[PDB]
Formats: C-alpha cells, structure tokens, sequence
C-alpha cells in the first residue's frame, strides 16, 4: 500500500513495474508494432485513443470493444490481482498497439533492432508536474506524495516514477535521429487537434476522408475522453485509483500549472531549468 520505488539501472520505478520487467525480457516485438512512447502524465491516453481510432478506420463501436488499457498494452504493467502488460499482449491481434513510459536505459532492445515506429509525446515540465502530483494522490501503487512543495523538489531531481523528465525528453529526441520517431508536443495538439491527428496519419502511412478526420478529432477532445467509460479509467478497482480524491481525466490544459506553482517555486524551477535544458535543441510552450 504506498510501497516505495525501487530503483532499477539507475532509474526509480513503481515496485511491480520493476518486477515485470523480468517477464518482459521475453517480448519479441514485430517489424509492424507501434509504440507509444511519454514521460507520465504528457499525453499517453489520448493519443492512444487517437491512434485506436485510426486503427479501427474511425470506427466508434470498434474503440468501445475494451477499456484503453485493454486495447493498447502497457508493456511494463503489472498489479498485484490486475493482469500484466505481458499477459495482455498475447491477446493483441497485429497491428499492435503498445504503450510504455520507460527510459531509454530500460526499454526492450527488441523495439530498437526491429525499427518499430514510434509516437513520442512531450510536454511542457510544469504542466507534468502538477498533474503527476494529482496522479500520486489517487493512483495508489505510488509513494505518498507529500507536499506539493515537496514533491516539486523531488521532480526536479528526478527522485519520481520512471525518473526524470528532462533526461526523457531529451534521450527520445535525440534517438528520432536515428530511428523513426513521430515526436508531438502536447500543447500542439491542444492548439491544433486537427493538424495533429493529421501528422500521426501521415507518419502511419493512411488516409481517411475529411468528415472521418473530424469526427476524430471530436471523439478525441477532452470532454468526449472525461465521460467515455473506456478512456477515463473509470473502470479499474477503486484499491488502485480513486477518482473521488483526482479525477484520471482532470483539467486537459496546458497553462493552468500557473494556479498552482508559487512565484518562489516558479524562480527556483526555472533557474534550474535553464540549466538542464541548456544543450538541448528542443523548446516548449508553457501556455497557449
Ligand atoms: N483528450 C484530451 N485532451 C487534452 N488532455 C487530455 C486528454 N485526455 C487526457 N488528457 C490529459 O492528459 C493527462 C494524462 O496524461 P497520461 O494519459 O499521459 O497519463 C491529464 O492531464 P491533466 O492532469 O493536466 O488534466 C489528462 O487530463
Ligand atoms: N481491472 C482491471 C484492470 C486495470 C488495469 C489498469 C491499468 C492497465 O494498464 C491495465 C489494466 O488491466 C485491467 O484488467
Ligand atoms: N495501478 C495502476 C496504474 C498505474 C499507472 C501508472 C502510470 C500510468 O501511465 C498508468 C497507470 O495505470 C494504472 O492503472
């Protein structure tokens, strides 16, 4: 109950996503798999369900067939009574969806050799911190997460599920170098859902008539996903998240991190910021 992380080469994970990793050392993943790839709390649900729909032609009924979890694998998954994501997979017809949240360091050597694609999304830090804070509080296989104040100070260093944000997004945009990557920012997608969903059809290699792209993005948007009883995590047991103390489907914006960071939080984050963010090319929105 509230076990703490433990750490696996050098990065802190949830203690049954740890031990799924011995199960997962067997995944073979297949040349046509698509991954799923974020740092917590960026975007994986929803482009999941984006991508399900464009696997199932745009149709609705389709996507209903299973809870997201169900429908897209999460590979290092794994509940004490809950089946794994292992266990899930071998029921997931090709073309595969698969998600993950892990770094580099860890992930299947598997998905690199056989060249699967992958959907990468990123978000501005402040966003994910708040909302990884509001995920701690109800998604009980988490340590307590304290203060908010101190929870800030623990993702600044890193000392958080799956480790740190800014070694995320930087190792998976340097790897789009070498390897195909469709790399979206979460703040794109909030501005322009259209245009976003249009890229992920351009990089999975289909088409689909205008009037199926738009009833997409609608299917898609923030309040269909809150009250669709197959995307809002409405359905797994209480023991493991607790909607009554934060909604899984919570604000869907990007900028409201600003009624929660304090001017002194804000200072302090963004000098430190500056520095781990120096070298890298990569820029993001706080706002729109
Ligand atoms: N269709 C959608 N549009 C915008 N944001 C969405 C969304 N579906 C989920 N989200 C937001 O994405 C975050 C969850 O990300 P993940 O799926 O990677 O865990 C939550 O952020 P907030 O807590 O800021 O509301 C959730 O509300
Ligand atoms: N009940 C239940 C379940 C909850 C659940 C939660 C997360 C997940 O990735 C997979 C899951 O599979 C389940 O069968
Ligand atoms: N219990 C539990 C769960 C933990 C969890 C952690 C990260 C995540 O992206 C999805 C998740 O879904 C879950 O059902």
């Amino acid at each position: 109950s509230r076990p703490p992380l433990e750490y696996v080469k050098g990065v802190p994970l949830i203690k049954y996503f740890a031990e799924a990793l011995g199960p997962l050392q067997s995944f073979q993943a297949r040349p046509d798999d698509l991954l799923i790839s974020t740092y917590p709390k960026s975007g994986t649900t929803w482009v999941s369900q984006i991508l399900d729909m464009i696997y199932q032609g745009g149709d609705l009924e389709k996507c209903h067939r299973a809870p997201i979890f169900m429908r897209v694998p999460f590979l290092e998954f794994k509940a004490p009574g809950i089946p794994s994501g292992m266990e899930t997979l071998k029921d997931t017809p090709a073309p595969r969806l698969l998600k993950t949240h892990l770094p580099l360091a860890l992930l299947p050597q598997t998905l690199l050799d056989q060249k699967v694609k992958v959907v990468y999304v990123a978000r501005n830090a402040k966003d994910v911190a708040v909302s990884y804070y509001h995920f701690y509080h109800m998604a009980k296989v988490h340590p307590e997460p304290g203060t908010w104040d101190s929870f800030l100070e623990k993702f600044m260093v890193g000392e958080v599920s799956y480790g740190s944000w800014y070694q995320h997004v930087q190792e998976w945009w340097e790897l789009s170098r070498t390897h195909p990557v469709l790399y979206l920012f979460y703040e794109d997608m909030k501005e322009n859902p259209k245009r976003e969903i249009q890229k992920i059809l351009e990089f999975v290699g289909h088409s689909l008539p205008e009037e199926t792209v738009d009833f997409m993005v609608q299917h898609t948007s923030f309040k269909e996903m809150k009250k669709n009883p197959m995307t809002n995590y409405t359905t797994v047991p209480q023991e493991f998240m607790d909607h009554s103390i934060s909604p899984f489907m919570r604000k869907g914006m990007a900028g409201d991190w600003k009624t929660t960071f304090t001017v002194a939080q804000n200072e302090r984050f963004d000098a430190d910021y500056a520095e781990k963010m120096a070298g890298c090319s990569l820029s993001f929105r706080s706002e729109l």
